[PDB]
């Protein structure tokens, strides 16, 4: 095609706010901060510690929480896509 397989990369700044209403709860009162700010997929696979205190995240556990949940995003794509 053009280069490979991505998605997560071209994700929009509102489906990533989907994503979020399937993790951990304490990731949810973020969302509110994620509708606002539109946090597009091209920043969420490339997502810091720095970018997430921006949102509101201070706390530690849940700065990770979010991350570990991204891992499988990216790990899913570069396997086998499709049929």
């Amino acid at each position: 095609g053009s280069s490979g397989s991505s998605g997560v990369s071209k994700w929009s700044p509102s489906q990533v706010v989907d994503w979020m209403k399937g993790l951990d709860d304490c990731l949810q009162q973020y969302i509110k901060n994620f509708e606002r700010e539109k946090i597009s997929g091209d920043q969420l696979l490339r997502i810091t510690h720095q970018e997430l205190e921006d949102l509101g995240v201070s706390r530690i556990g849940h700065q990770e929480l979010i991350l570990e949940a991204v891992d499988l995003l990216c790990a899913l794509n570069s396997g086998p896509s499709s049929g």
